[PDB]
């Protein structure tokens, strides 16, 4: 999946696409509005196709992976989902939404100890108000 | 033999148990080992080895990263550090180690940034305490 093939890409420590400036910046800007254009028409399996691509040329960017980490979690691939969540949180992502829906991944993999750990996160962090009140609805229910 | 045999039938690692754990813990032993005697030549065939045999596991990566870090290679191992980062989910000491690498690559908000995750999200006092420093000095 997403993480092993880029654990894979990381080992074998080649050139890359990226490296090789094979796809020009406002070419790859153009594929990530279509990416997003799939996406909020519902077409979610062009979408991942999209962002798949993206992250394949450049998978340490904050906007590629939260997007494709969103699609992992509609198709209820949960774990893939949050270990890309958490890649978005350690490149930079400026808010608390990667962590609020691990929180929601984990419970569903029945990791409630970690969902705990990704609500009170929110609760404790986060200066949106109405994602702590949905934090602590869904901890209100773990027991 | 029959095991091998089978293994890669299925192949065509880790899900296998090709390996078994003793004689993986071995290896990461002996890969540390190298590493300490400063053969990072050898410590990085051995932790590119466990890397390839089981993908997920946090303690192998960062190895890895850990002398992609040492080998002035600063982009892929902190590339590295925050894949280790998501398989461990709160453990802080990859990120810490990103922003070392980002000072090196000459990104000092970045590396602001990495310092500053530590110094809010984690436990490890005297992680916090080496975080601090960096960020008083940029
Ligand atoms: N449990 C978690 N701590 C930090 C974080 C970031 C992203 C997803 C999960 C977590
Ligand atoms: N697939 C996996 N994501 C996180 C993790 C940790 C340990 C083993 C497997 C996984
Ligand atoms: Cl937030
Ligand atoms: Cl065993
Ligand atoms: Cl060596
Ligand atoms: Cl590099
Ligand atoms: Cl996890
Ligand atoms: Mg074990």
């Amino acid at each position: 999946g997403s993480i092993s093939t880029a654990v894979i890409d990381a080992i074998n420590s080649g050139a890359t696409l990226k490296d090789i400036n094979a796809i020009p910046d406002d070419m790859m800007d153009d594929i990530y509005s279509y990416a997003y254009d799939f996406y909020n028409k519902g077409r979610i399996e062009e979408a991942e196709v999209f962002f798949r691509f993206l992250c394949i040329y450049d998978f340490y960017n904050v906007d590629y992976i939260m997007g494709l980490a969103a699609i992992y979690q509609i198709k209820e691939q949960f774990q893939q989902a949050a270990d890309l969540y958490a890649v978005a949180f350690a490149l930079g992502k400026n808010d608390y939404t990667p962590v609020f829906h691990t929180g929601q991944c984990q419970l569903r993999l029945k990791a409630p100890l970690k969902a705990k750990e990704c609500f009170e996160l929110v609760i404790q962090h986060s200066n949106d108000e109405k994602l702590k009140i949905k934090a602590q609805s869904y901890l209100d229910a773990i027991q």
